[PDB]
């Protein structure tokens, strides 16, 4: 069965085979849609064929096979299973399967740099002060002085899912929150439930605005244990606009390094639950969401006021028009900076470039329109005018429940 | 099977079992989402019938009652006897005021249970259909105090005695290809303005020329007809700050009205159902004047800013962007015409919809269609999960007239 998909903006249609090869459920069915839900210990049984699925895509990929390599590789990996329940991936299929899970996924505007990935493996790391270690060579090396690489450091898989590697923060960096009792919110809102975990487990909350979190590493499954990432490994750049020299007076500032830490790569029908990502941001990222969402730093308001706008009725567009100074302020402090930052219209065009290239190559992209389009601006990027297929390819990042809520305290 | 459905931005939760009486496909399965995707017999009939007439019953708290039965075994009659139906003008209202409520796409379906119709059954030809087509004109734009309204056309019998306007919208300019290679007027109706000519129109080769419609009755070929420049309003765009903007000579129609669809009551199907309600900003300012392949215009009011369009990071498309639409509503406001902005309407889409889940289960949303095309998270809805599913009445789509007409 073929898919054709259409830009309704230049007529280009694509055609999609990939989806074929789509195993996982999505969550819609043939009478709903779930398209803008936001989220709708394995057995010998269930673990072998997954595990040659994933064999035969990668010797598929380096032109191997059939070969002798590669029959060998299966017969070991499943002597192997049946040996201990489960089985370790060669370097080379580690790095090329967390690869493929960026590939994969379809909520990543920024997958035309998939092939760019530098891979730590940290799968003989056995403590919590040893996830610390390798946690701060990722940030350094991915940091690398505002020129940002894409990384990714994969820990040690579930074994039984009582010996989990975690880290329970959602990213490598982000800023506390904390609820006054006057029911104010200090710092990022999005935060104040790990906050109080940090402050519970030990963390001396300097309680400002912002507030770089600590780290809360689990490791071998065991209780989890704070650390404080080395300040002069944090990357931040201070906030300020081109024209507007009272924007730096918002005392606003952001962390260069996006670093998805709390998300769980399968590879194989392996699960690795802690392998912490990252890249480099698009603009609206932080301008747009962590700036202006009414439950972040909701700053539309303030910068409305400095600017003097219409503020009486919305038909006024104030909002509108803060948005833009705010998301420019945020491009232009990066830029000079010089800390590696895309905005949204190179972002989304370049999506469609690396889209296209991937239906030729590859026979589709799978990708999530409801998350690929910008949050704002959205018809005058590319993306908005491109249809586009979803569907679950493995490997892949998936959702994970937060350890607070299944860990079982020693 | 009971479904929930969160709003991120309030943590509210609300609870969906509407969807368990959806009975039309979505286009996606379990292992594909085609949610982003455009366009993804009597003994058909009676059971069709049967589920509307349980559910008009149903509404007026006469579920299983004599008069229902009795309806009920009148139109089974009918069918057997007739292969069809008619619609009590009672069931006809009901079922045109639910197609809009059932309509995910629509984000001004809090409005839905304030809409005018006007049973255009008795139509049998082309003139009858302009002279009905102006009535609902005059009436829904009510001297700029907009009225939402719909026209319904005689219903469908062997498909070769099809009712069809033609045109997409009643209202819309025209748009030709020129010498240059470049298109002059909207670039999107630049095959339509061609099928009038070649039916006869004589086009002012304008900017934007009003569109003459072309009706189609009872199946014979279509007619041309020109709406009374008297009846249809216009706004001349200006910004409320940047008195060069008017010199950019736009200007935008204050009656959006799609005559394209196909609305579908009980079975039956009516080809020709042009409905009207007023215009989100959005619609005019991001879409028909900002999109690469409609009127195109950012570059010219980036340039008449002064703007650095060197690099994309300046953003001067959205500070644009933002001017124009800021001028949109505007005008439109200050020429005293119905216009929402999309602050307002999706806040009103937020609250109808705590009002369907509550009231009766749930709303059908289109999250692809609901959210604003510019200034997205700013706006309620794209917090707002939503699901999406097809429930009768609805507007349908229905493939273009010319391509399927046998002169
Ligand atoms: C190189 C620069 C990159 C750019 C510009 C890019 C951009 C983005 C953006 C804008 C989002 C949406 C974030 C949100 O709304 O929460 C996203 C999501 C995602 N990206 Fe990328 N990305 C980059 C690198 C990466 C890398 C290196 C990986 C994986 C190795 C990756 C995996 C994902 C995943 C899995 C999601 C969804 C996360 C979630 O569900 O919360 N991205 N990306
Ligand atoms: C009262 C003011 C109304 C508002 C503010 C509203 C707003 C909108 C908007 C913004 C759209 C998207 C248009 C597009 O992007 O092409 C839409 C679509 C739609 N609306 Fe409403 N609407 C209104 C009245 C109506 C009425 C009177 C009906 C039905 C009788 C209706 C039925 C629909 C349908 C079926 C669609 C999707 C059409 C398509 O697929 O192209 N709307 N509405
Ligand atoms: C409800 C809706 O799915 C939700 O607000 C989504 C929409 N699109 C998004 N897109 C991106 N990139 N990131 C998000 O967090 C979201 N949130
Ligand atoms: C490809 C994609 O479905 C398409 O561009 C959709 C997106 N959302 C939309 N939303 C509205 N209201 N109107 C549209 O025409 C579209 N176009
Ligand atoms: C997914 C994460 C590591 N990257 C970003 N959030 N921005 O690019
Ligand atoms: C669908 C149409 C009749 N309404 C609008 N496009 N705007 O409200
Ligand atoms: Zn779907």
């Amino acid at each position: 069965r073929f898919l054709k998909v259409k830009n309704w903006e230049t007529d280009v249609v694509l055609t999609d085979t990939l989806h074929l090869k789509s195993t996982l459920e999505t969550g819609c069915t043939e009478h709903i849609c779930m398209g803008s839900i936001m989220l709708p210990v394995r057995t010998k049984d269930q673990l072998f064929p997954l595990a040659k699925e994933f064999l035969d895509q990668y010797y598929s990929s380096i032109k191997r096979f059939g070969s002798k390599a590669h029959m060998d590789r299966l017969e070991e990996v499943n002597k192997e299973i049946e040996s201990t329940s489960t089985y370790q991936l060669k370097d080379t299929e580690l790095i090329y399967g967390a690869k493929h899970a960026w590939r994969n996924a379809s909520r990543c505007v920024g997958r035309i740099q998939w092939s760019k990935l530098q891979v730590f493996d940290a799968r003989d790391c056995t403590t919590a002060h040893g996830m610390f270690n390798y946690i701060c060579n990722h940030v350094k090396y991915a940091t690398n002085k505002g020129n940002l690489r894409s990384a990714i450091t994969i820990f040690p898989q579930r074994t039984d899912g009582k010996h989990d590697f975690r880290v329970w923060n959602s990213q490598l960096i982000r800023y506390a929150g904390y609820k006054q009792p006057d029911g104010s919110t200090l710092g990022d809102p999005a935060n104040v439930q790990f906050t109080e975990i940090c402050i519970q487990q030990g963390w001396k909350a300097p309680r400002g605005r912002f507030d770089v979190l600590p780290l809360l590493l689990q490791a071998n499954g065991n209780d989890p244990e704070l650390f404080q990432i080395p300040p002069e490994l944090v990357l931040e750049v201070p906030i300020r606009h081109p024209k507007f020299d009272w924007f730096k007076d918002l005392g606003l500032k952001w962390y260069g390094l996006p670093a998805v830490s709390n998300m769980l790569l399968e590879i194989g029908g392996l699960e690795f639950s802690a392998c912490p990502f990252s890249g480099w941001y698009m603009g609206t990222e932080i301008g747009v969401r962590d700036y202006c969402d009414n439950s972040r730093y909701n700053i539309l308001e303030e910068v409305a006021k400095k600017m003097d706008l219409d503020m009486r009725k919305t038909s006024s567009l104030w909002k509108d028009q803060a948005l833009v100074e705010i998301n420019i302020a945020v491009l232009y402090s990066f830029q000079s900076d010089k800390v590696t930052i895309v905005d949204h219209h190179s972002a989304t065009e370049s999506f469609i470039k690396h889209m296209e290239n991937e239906y030729r190559c590859r026979g589709g992209c799978p990708a999530d329109w409801v998350w690929i389009v910008p949050p704002m601006s959205g018809s005058i990027t590319p993306v908005f005018h491109q249809e586009m297929l979803n569907y679950r390819l493995t490997p892949s990042f998936e959702y994970q429940p937060d350890p607070w809520n299944t860990h079982v305290w020693k």
